[PDB]
């Protein structure tokens, strides 16, 4: 899901300029959810804007943001020429994992038929049933099946039972959050508090971006408890930007305030305070969240892996003297080496990054390495000990299951390490240490550069662990020479784009495809099969090549598409046996192999020839063809690679 | 692939009776698969059986034993009524590796056009190229494209170049295997050693059954190097059954000797000795009956081994679970359970369905041992050179006990000093022998192509081990009671699941025309999804895939629409609510799944159209009940589609 709100204070904006900023804010957040959307703003057509704050208008529609943008426009009642000197608009794209993605279930949710209170919510209220029964007994009727509605019906209940005639908007929200359970990131708007916004969170991201041509009073808002607020000094002109993601705010400003749990932020009279701290400068650049010259974000993020790989190693690898220094681990690396086991915990593609680096981690650390799916890790109550080092791989740093695993391991005294791509995420904060893979914002739902950057990051960690072993010095040099050559070799793989598109035209009409690999390329066939599932909707399954003889080989015939990965490492001969078994079953497989593997290239009709690299790095090169293959298969089938069906990016809830 | 030989010594048999025995022996070996078969016996029609030992006849044919049996009873100039007081007949079923299936390539292979030496072989001689060249340079002409023929030619070379006139048959075979490389199970017969048999193995099973109405000289045959042998005491009558599988012996006798690598067993003057280059080979009693390898009233071995799972689960627990005082005792682990309890990690290593048996019990093992439990695919385990340590307990799950990758993982772990434990279903298999200890799951022989009873018997065996590991913990007494009471009720609950066969058949009709099916579960039923999807792959040849329910929203949920068949497993355990979310996620995307749920789950049944309702059991045993409907689904789909469930692919 995604949250965005635009508050202009004495910065005159027409009703058209405000709605465009709300839609433009959702378009930046659409990748977090695109099953429905909605906006909230003041209605009325009075030339005097002050006589319009008492009327709230809601425009919600099922579909992507482009469906809501069309609903906002070509409306016969809303005059888009009214000028608002002060106004508050809220918007929200929704990932509907349950029920229907109808306008009634979209946000903002309202408290009554006159829209006295509207709220946009990211998360789940684990006790909305009790709140619904209670509010229903007090004479409040509901209209939707969402847990968010109990928040709107409750802020009005606190307002309808206020002791004093001038109870601040903050007070009401405080009494609400005290009755809510679970997680939530809320942005309230009420007719009784014109132009005032309240932003609180508890386990859900929420930041406030501020812009103002005038000097700001301070750069470190103090927290209050039941010379204090952030506001322009000499003048009133100021703009605020509530958002659950920094991508929607960077285009307007790079000055944001990262709230924290129970921090109730409020904007009253154009002054921002936080009840119950810093004002940071973001290092993100607008160009990082733009497609540029690519038609989709996924294709850009695939083709920019030569640069993102370099950025992951920038300032961390030194090829002149073959040294590796991860600044985020300097004050912990020595104690990590005294531990006795490594546990890698993640979901989806981030879990595949652990499968892909498990072998080199075992080799260079000589420690047991256990890779776990976070959901299953929690179901089993896996044993964890004080001398365990637990890694948590999360591009977003907010994945619920991975985050719960983190807190599970922390309670048991394990050393927790983060491999994240979001600085102010829950996982990067709550881990004792970690590495920001510095891949850059990932907009495509399917992770591409995050996987390769996680791969490289875990390799760099492995190179630090063995930097004191004489017997492994040459092995480190071999690997670090590969990392030096890796960007150019990735470019060579991307130059085969056309050749991979031709193969896509041979498979797009197929129902299934089996992707087979072993060793360093087990993760490759799992990740390739997952990417094809996600964006092409073909039934692709990754099969460990050594397991074919134990049953799955019965699926192979001349009709079943098969992709095989055969690289020049120590498993080459075993991979040749698997290929021979497939051919014996009349399979006609596409083989991803090494350029110099003349034997495989001679006896196979369709081959994808990637350049040779170090065995523990070849997985980076062998997965990119499957990233591209999934891309071209989706185009041929007429799907949108950026917005696959049935899901969105980052699973921040159950 | 299948070896069988019958040696009657002073037990008169007619040629008809001898041939019927050989054929019946091969009938017990057909289940392994083969492309040809053959028998070797004494030719000639001299009323005196002694003048016929210098003539060996071969009858080999590409096809099935039925065809071979027809060939035997169609030969002219061969009188079947001749009575042999002493005779050695050998038989073979071949799975071709070197050379196409044909009579010349079929076994027994001969040493020359007069059949001075004949041999039957299971395995591959990796250096048959060099051997064939050497023999050809010495004037020996080959006729087949098989590696086996080099063995028959080589034993004659050793005979033609023997130093003394009375060099034993053993000596010749000893000099042959010294020059052989690879894996083999061999049985030799020669006109120069009438009535004598020699058997040897290296990495291939070979055993000898013995029967006699007279007292045998010993039950432990001592070894001899280059009282002393096995034989009836006061009389000569005795029968020997060389075989590569006890299935061909058990109907005649349950007293068998299992050979080991480089043993050379010989029968000379009706007396069995074992030579190498005090230790000896035991004459043990097999707890195996013919009815365990016969279909009976079932139409296939798959159906039999699925529907007899109430009985195999009981056999797995017999003598090991005391429901009177609720204790668990695995005899095979008595002299190791206390050392196992001092180790710090469990590692389960296996392939295929045996691996799923570890996934299915990982959680309860973690719960009751409180130790880390790591479940490894054997092939990947070897590729990574997984770190193993002296205080690791490594388990090796194998129905057959001969799976190469699981066996090589065993030897890898033994090198690292780990304590090794076997969970096997084959006595005297490589994995059971070479592990420090283990448990024979006692499921009975598995004749079907796919693991059915073996999986559920491995499941139960691993649960029993977990119950031993926590038998000293006061805090877990109640949990152990709950589990053991579930093991008590488990056979009847299996019968309850099998009584829903009709409902499973209706589900097979709905999927009859389907090309894919997603099977979704989590927790205790993750393995159920993987195992069910494997059987449907292996038996029905459709693209069934197991998906961890918790991973749906991370990508795979995109496959859900109104056309993709989906089976979901939703039981009443601590993941019930999480499974319900998965169901809502699928339904919301127009998926209409079939649900395997508890018999009493009223909410799920009313909101879902087709539900397979299984009885409720303890959470760590429900995986046995939730997997059987998928076993039956695989069975019925294959039958519907005209496939032979007992035919390997
Ligand atoms: C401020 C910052 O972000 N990084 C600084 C650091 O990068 P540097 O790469 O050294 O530090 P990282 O970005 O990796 O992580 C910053 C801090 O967050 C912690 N952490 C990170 C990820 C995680 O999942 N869990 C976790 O606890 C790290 O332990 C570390 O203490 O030197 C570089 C110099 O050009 C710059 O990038 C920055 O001056
Ligand atoms: C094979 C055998 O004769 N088992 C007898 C044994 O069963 P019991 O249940 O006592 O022991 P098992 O049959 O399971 O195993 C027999 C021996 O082989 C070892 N082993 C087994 C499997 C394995 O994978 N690795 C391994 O090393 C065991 O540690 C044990 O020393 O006593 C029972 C009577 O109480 C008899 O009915 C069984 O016939
Ligand atoms: O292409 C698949 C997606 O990238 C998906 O698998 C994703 O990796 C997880 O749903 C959560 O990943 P993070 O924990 O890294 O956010
Ligand atoms: O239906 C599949 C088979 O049962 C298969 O998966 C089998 O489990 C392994 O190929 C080897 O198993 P064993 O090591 O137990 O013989
Ligand atoms: N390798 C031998 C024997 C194979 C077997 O039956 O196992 C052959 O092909 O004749
Ligand atoms: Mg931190
Ligand atoms: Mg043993």
């Amino acid at each position: 899901c995604g949250i965005f709100a635009y508050l202009n204070y004495h910065v005159p904006r027409t009703r058209r300029e405000i709605l465009e900023t709300l839609i433009k804010g959702l378009q930046r957040l659409e990748y977090r959810g695109y099953d429905s959307a909605g906006v909230g703003f003041d209605g009325g057509n009075d030339k005097d804007w002050e006589a319009n704050a008492c009327k709230i208008q809601l425009i919600k529609k099922k579909g992507k943001v482009k469906a809501l943008d069309e609903e906002v426009h070509k409306q016969q009642d809303m005059d888009l020429d009214i000028e608002f000197d002060v106004h508050l608009g809220i918007a929200h794209t929704r990932w509907a994992t349950h029920g229907e993605p109808s306008p009634v279930n979209s946000h903002p949710q309202r408290s009554d038929k006159n829209n006295e209170f509207i709220v946009i919510h990211n998360g789940i209220i684990t006790n909305y049933k009790d709140l619904k029964k209670f509010l229903e007994s007090k004479g409040y009727d509901f209209e939707s099946e969402t847990d968010t509605e109990t928040i709107a019906k409750l802020v009005k209940y606190m307002y309808d039972n206020r002791e004093s005639q001038d109870t601040s908007f903050t007070t009401l929200v405080e009494r609400v959050i005290q009755q809510l359970e679970g997680a939530f990131a809320l942005v309230f708007k009420s007719v009784h508090f014109p132009g005032q916004a309240v932003g609180t969170r508890r386990g859900s991201p929420l930041l406030i971006g501020v812009r103002s041509e005038h000097k700001l009073s301070t750069d470190h808002i103090p927290i209050l408890y039941r010379t204090t607020c952030l506001f322009p000094v000499e003048e009133k002109a100021v703009e605020y930007y509530f958002a659950s993601d920094a991508s929607a705010v960077i285009e307007h400003t790079n000055r944001v305030i990262f709230l924290e749990d129970d921090d109730v932020a409020a904007v009253v009279d154009g002054r921002l305070s936080i009840h119950r701290r810093a004002v940071q400068t973001l290092q993100m650049e607008l160009q990082q969240i733009m497609k540029g010259n690519f038609s989709s974000f996924m294709q850009k993020e695939i083709f920019e892996q030569p640069e993102s790989v370099v950025n992951t190693m920038r300032g961390r690898v030194n090829f002149d003297d073959y040294t590796v220094n991860l600044g985020g681990l300097k004050d912990h690396i020595k104690e990590i080496q005294r531990c006795r086991r490594l546990i890698l915990i993640a979901c989806g593609t981030s879990y595949h990054a652990g499968v892909a680096t498990r072998q080199v981690l075992e080799e260079l650390t000589e420690l047991p390495v256990m890779v776990e799916l976070a959901s299953d890790f929690l179901d089993r109550n896996t044993p964890v000990f004080r001398d365990d080092v637990c890694f948590f791989l999360s591009q977003s740093g907010e994945t619920a299951d991975t985050l719960m695993g983190l807190r599970y391991c922390k309670e048991r005294g394990a050393l927790t390490v983060g491999i994240t791509n979001t600085v102010e995420s829950s996982i990067s904060r709550e881990t004792d240490c970690g590495v920001h893979i510095n891949a850059g914002p990932e907009i495509g739902v399917a992770s591409t550069k995050a996987y390769t950057s996680q791969f490289v990051s875990l390799v760099m960690f492995a190179l630090m662990m063995c930097d004191d072993r004489i017997s492994m010095q040459e092995r480190r040099k071999e690997i670090m020479l590969g990392l030096k050559r890796l960007p150019d070799l990735i470019k060579e793989v991307l130059s085969m784009d056309d050749e991979i598109q031709k193969l896509a035209t041979e498979l797009y009409h197929q129902k299934s495809v089996l992707i087979m690999g072993r060793g360093y390329h087990y993760a490759t066939c799992l990740e390739g099969a997952l990417k094809i599932k996600e964006i092409t909707y073909m039934h692709s399954e990754g099969i460990l090549a050594g397991e074919l003889k134990h049953g799955p080989l019965a699926l192979v015939d001349k009709l079943m598409p098969v992709i095989m990965i055969i690289m020049r490492d120590h498993t080459y001969a075993k991979c040749q046996n698997a290929l021979q078994q497939v051919v014996a079953r009349q399979g006609r497989p596409v083989v991803i192999c090494d350029k110099e593997d003349t034997e495989t290239i001679k006896n196979t009709k369709r081959t994808i020839k990637v350049p040779h690299s170090v065995d523990c790095l070849q997985g980076i090169l062998s997965v990119i063809p499957l990233q591209l293959l999934a891309f071209h298969l989706a185009v041929l089938r007429g799907y949108d690679v950026d917005f696959p069906r049935n899901l969105a990016k980052s699973v921040t809830v159950e």
